């Protein structure tokens, strides 16, 4: 009787941690609105049981549509990097929508994503309480706001430095970290996050923001065997620990020597490997001319999309390269492979060196210019699978995939508190 309408970020990693916070929250009694565009919606179905249709139902939010941009493009999954600007304008010019949403749902609560600045408002407007759901690490947000407060010293409990290449909108999110607060439903924050990992951060981060961090994470999806058929007939053949999996997320497409520098970083290190390689949305060269020869049954180029969660838990899967994307790193420290971390723009770069802080992976250093080194890429493929050299890293992945695999519903415990003394603050507002 109770109904909590979540609005994620277009995205299919948000839109996965979303849906991993409302199953949680409808076996608590919690009425679920999922809300987002059709397109990611239908994604995200499958990984919704049939035993939650009682409790979390689907809602539509309508972007402007137009017949070369129609909703099927209404999402970062597999657009093209230069139609983002006008999925962030479609976005914000739908805010009239969510309103007659919000106001004929008549939510007790929303939880919105971090990058919808006219989604509190809109409930603010409505006398709806808003609390903020940030899907993406810790590390990366404190770092950035570090700066403002103490431009004089350094990171306090970090030895990493940022790369030449990435210290290189922004304009609204300046504005986002000055962001007014009175009122109780932006007292907490949200985070896809736990401390063994992030408690420093999420320490440091509280005194920052003068807010509360309650972490809810991680969030990862144990695994309709589509791909997995093939894929796993394959992957049994091979021996324990000898394979690597190969994934660069939804909204990122690696350049043409970016790919080479990779491809050729595989063949080196003479692992066996399944890579996912995408193309946008809009539309056997893209990798080297003849790669496919030396690994030519030792590994697998899967086009569009695979199965990464169930990969990964394979027993003869030891590695993964990765852009080192937020859920990606979440769902191989649960599974305890070590990563071999890529890292290609935006948080990115932050979240390999946590990696490389926690122990639980090695980052392939980029170059002065930036670039991708196949001899960089190639050692550590050696070193951590080919050759099991660097037992260290392997054994600190499996300890974390212990570690996260023996926490119980007590993660959740923290969040039902915040939320219900905030529900019935405003019974009074
Ligand atoms: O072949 C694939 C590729 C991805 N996934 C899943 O899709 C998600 C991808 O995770 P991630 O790569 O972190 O998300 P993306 O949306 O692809 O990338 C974003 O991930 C961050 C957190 O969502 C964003 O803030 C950044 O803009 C961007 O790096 C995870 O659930 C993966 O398991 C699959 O199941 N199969």
């Amino acid at each position: 009787t109770t109904t909590i309408l979540m609005l994620p970020w277009l995205g299919y990693g948000h839109l996965s941690a979303f849906l991993e916070l409302a199953k949680s929250l409808s076996r608590r009694n919690f009425h679920i609105y999922f809300c987002s565009t059709s397109v990611n919606l239908d994604a995200i179905k499958p990984k919704l049981p049939s035993s939650f249709s009682d409790s979390i139902q689907f809602v539509e939010l309508h972007l402007p549509s137009s017949p070369e941009f129609p909703p099927h493009l209404h999402t970062t999954n597999g657009l093209p990097p230069t139609l983002m600007p006008a999925l962030h304008q479609a976005f914000s010019m739908a805010a009239q929508h969510f309103e007659s949403i919000l106001q004929t749902l008549a939510p007790h609560l929303l939880i919105y994503d971090s990058l919808q600045p006219w989604a509190p408002r809109v409930a603010s407007s409505l006398k709806i309480p808003a609390i903020n759901f940030n899907t993406t690490g810790v590390f990366v947000i404190s770092q950035g706001l570090h700066p403002i407060h103490y431009p004089h010293s350094k990171f306090p409990f970090s030895e990493f430095v940022l790369h030449n290449h990435w210290k290189a909108e922004r304009t609204r999110k300046r504005g986002e970290a000055f962001l007014y607060c009175l009122h109780a439903s932006c007292s907490v924050i949200l985070i896809n996050s736990f401390r063994e990992l992030e408690g420093k951060y999420m320490d440091y981060l509280s005194v920052l923001l003068n807010k509360k961090v309650v972490p809810v994470g991680p969030l990862v999806y144990e695994p309709e065997d589509e791909g997995y058929s093939s894929i796993k007939n394959w992957l049994d053949k091979k021996e324990p620990s000898s394979t690597v999996f190969v994934s660069f997320g939804s909204e990122y497409f690696p350049s043409k020597e970016e790919m080479e520098e990779i491809a050729h970083g595989l063949e080196a290190s003479e692992v066996n490997f399944i890579w996912v390689v995408r193309f946008p949305q809009g539309d056997e060269d893209a990798l080297p001319k003849g790669f496919l020869e030396r690994a030519g049954e030792r590994g697998m180029v899967v086009k569009g999309w695979a199965p990464q969660a169930k990969i990964l838990k394979h027993w003869s899967t030891g590695g993964f390269v990765s852009h080192c994307g937020w859920n990606s790193v979440m769902e191989s420290m649960m599974f305890g492979v070590p990563i071999i971390g890529v890292p290609m723009h935006v948080d990115q770069p932050f979240n390999a060196g946590l990696v490389e802080e926690a122990g639980v992976g090695v980052e392939a250093k980029r170059d002065p210019d930036g670039k991708i080194q196949r001899d960089e890429v190639a050692k550590l493929i050696k070193e951590v699978v080919v050759e099991k050299t660097r037992e260290d890293v392997r054994k600190k992945a499996r300890e974390m995939s212990e570690i996260l695999r023996s926490k119980g519903e007590e993660k959740f415990d923290e969040m039902v508190a915040e939320i219900s003394l905030l529900l019935k603050i405003e019974h009074h507002h």
